[PDB]
């Protein structure tokens, strides 16, 4: 999380940590608790070749990471079909705990909006997580979630922005129907944030509008973060999430 | 280059090191001279954003990396104009030089293949570069050419190849029709040798099949390279570059 | 820490980790509370070329490396007027905090030897600190609080170990009057241990033997590690700290 | 080496790389052929734990570092039997070439200093070497040999200038007489310079006065390179190379 402050204990509870086995179980992606048994993702996290679910473990909402270790077994990674790279869309993935989590006050699933929900411009969204602080710059000890307000941006006018010098034609899209975009050169998610939810206050509920997808650097001018938007993923999330 | 041997200084004459202004003309991408003032490489080597030709020059066929270094400057970067990522298609660009070669016989252009041809497996041909010998293990110096013979695979057969081990839909296509594929677990391409040159001999004559794009690692199983196909790009690259 | 286990909340009351500024406050250095406002440590640490005590802090016994810091200001660095390099002899430093400590039962001072101790081979000793688990392998997040059994060498036999497979001389010293020899290739302490407390149980009582110095590589076969003999420098201690 | 120039193809007939065995032979360290089979060198190059002479080859006098390698092997490495680091003296050893070399014009001896000789401030000097133009910054390919004129330092001055901002006391001597003090800010040698002669021309003639031994950092301000002093040893090196 580029910008922004340390989260305070009560917020975020559907915020989850995806653990990879290696000297210790480390933080590598982001993620978010949208039901007791499922977390879902990004998958560029997890794809779009095979990895060993055994090397796989989900940690549920920590304010500092690695300090009260309770991790989670993983019975299935669903990576959406239409995937292979973050850029040309279809980046979202959802992951089934071995057994469902007891919800508490502290923590809790987040709701997904209702398929006609657009999130225009001007609306008041937080991206959270544990990723890098600044480009090739890792989040320093003792590693507390983040949390940055980030500008949502008409899809229309971001295309625009990844046009400007870029060699792309102007009439081919870099900025697609299935993603969203937010922040700016002060705010931005980074690396290590992938996966984690972009939510927005909606009619005083907390919906989840997109996942953490890609973006040229971390705050860098005319490239804001780029997001999987929810609304066209919520038939495939549907198909396997209750 | 993994796999493979050193090249002998009579072969690969259209090979070409591009080279990125730092504490030295550090080598990032091969390519090849397909006319006296241009030059065919991948467009993830200078794309998709715009960088500053003044930072950018052209080596000509050289033995060993930097040891004979006569750099040339390039007037124009064309990167097709479909491109963002690799993966995804369109990574072919061109590099007009700043002033035309006099071509010798060590040193001369490669012929693009004709629109029709496919390059059918069991084809023989060669990819040449001085990228990484494995996996995060850069060439050694002198820096020597390498060359590797690779063998040629339908591309229904690499794109199946692709979808093992992979969480991809089998009727999503990851090998498209404007690529080609080639190598196994012993022969193939690596980081360093993109934008470089996959020929084939086709009727006594080296033809240009392919551009060196991407892969899932180098050499791994069921992961051959992948290459920008040259006829799918014949009429882009013709409205730049001349006939004859 | 090469080898052992986490240590216990109970254990090591003296332990204390040396920070240093940057884009947070990394440690470094071990070091051992040895009275209520003096820090022992290693030179090498610290020097020789001085540095700016500002960028300095104190962390006394924690569990996990940076969880719940409470980090201590630096008034002065006083390291041994001897001391150039760590193999060379001197390795010793002390650094004066600001202001004392109020003592409790989880963070208290280590008692120093008499002159007269020796620690003999086959002692009870212990090297704890938040170094390396191995040869160029950092200890990993939470960074728990590290603790080794070491068996003690003879300065003798431990010279003569250091002088198989060198080029040295086997009448030139390297393990000096001022060192002691300590752990084996399962057994040892590693980089970012330095300063870190080598200590003995001798007649009921936890004495500081030892502060961790140098040693070539990371347990490995008949290079144990060296430590600065603390009964050696008690004079040089004591007439800064008070006994 | 911080500064300087490449250096022409007829100068320093007498330079030579170590290379250690690995993906490829890695240059490490500089030397000096002093006799058709014997190299000079630093002791901290090679020791002072013994390694395998397998995986050590020598490379004679080549503009460019890899381009036309013609590496050697050594039948015997001899480190000064009073070494153990760098900077606490005898920093100095002999490579026994497996068999002697036709010298050349463009390939020959560097001359030993007579014992009498003291190097004075003011003498023109020179370092060559491959090593790093900088601090944690390699030299680049294609590789050149790099020359540096360096100001020489009466030893005296620069022990002086190594307790500038250094905790050691005045009374410790951190530059001894088996040492030779040369460079400023602007011309130094660096890492993997190591072994490397420091020649100055005495009465039309090019002789060694040192091998390139330690300093803190590169070219950083009081703290100019330490070159071992070959007058020093000269009755060391004459017991096993010819006179
Ligand atoms: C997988 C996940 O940790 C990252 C982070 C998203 C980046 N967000 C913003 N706002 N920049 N996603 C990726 O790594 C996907 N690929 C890319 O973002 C690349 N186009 C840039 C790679 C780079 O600069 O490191
Ligand atoms: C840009 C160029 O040097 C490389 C070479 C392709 C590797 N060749 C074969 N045969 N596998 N092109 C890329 O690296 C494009 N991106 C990818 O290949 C990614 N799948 C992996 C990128 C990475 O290694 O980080
Ligand atoms: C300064 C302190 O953290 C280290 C650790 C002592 C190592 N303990 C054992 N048993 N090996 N002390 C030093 O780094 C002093 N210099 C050396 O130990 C060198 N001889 C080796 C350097 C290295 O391995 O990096
Ligand atoms: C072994 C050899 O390549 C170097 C060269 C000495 C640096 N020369 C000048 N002129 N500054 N010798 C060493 O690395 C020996 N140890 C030291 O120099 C240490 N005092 C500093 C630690 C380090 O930078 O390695």
């Amino acid at each position: 999380i580029v910008g922004g402050q340390e989260a305070p204990r009560s917020k975020w509870p559907w915020q989850v940590s995806l653990r990879v086995h290696g000297p210790y179980w480390m933080h590598f992606c982001g993620g978010s608790l949208i039901h007791p048994q499922w977390v879902l993702t990004a998958a560029h996290c997890v794809g779009p070749d095979v990895k060993d679910l055994a090397a796989l473990r989900v940690q549920l909402r920590e304010q500092h990471l690695y300090y009260q270790d309770q991790l989670l077994p993983v019975s299935r990674i669903i990576v959406h079909p239409q995937f292979y790279t973050a850029q040309c869309g279809a980046d979202i993935a959802l992951l089934e705990l071995e057994e469902p989590v007891n919800v508490s006050s502290h923590v809790h699933t987040v709701t997904l909006p209702p398929a006609s929900e657009t999130f225009p411009p001007g609306m008041p969204c937080w991206v959270t997580g544990w990723g890098d602080v600044d480009n090739d710059e890792r989040l320093p000890p003792p590693f507390p979630l983040k949390q940055v307000k980030v500008p949502i941006m008409e899809n229309h006018i971001c295309d625009a922005k990844y046009h400007l010098g870029a060699y792309t034609g102007d009439d081919v899209r870099i900025v697609r129907d299935d993603m969203l975009c937010a922040g700016n050169t002060r705010r931005d998610s980074c690396q290590g944030d992938s996966g984690g939810p972009l939510v927005c206050k909606v009619n005083g509920t907390w919906l989840q509008a997109g996942v953490v997808s890609w973006g040229e650097g971390c705050a860098q001018p005319n490239r804001p973060g780029i997001y999987t938007r929810v609304t066209y993923y919520l038939d495939w999330i549907h198909h396997y999430v209750p």
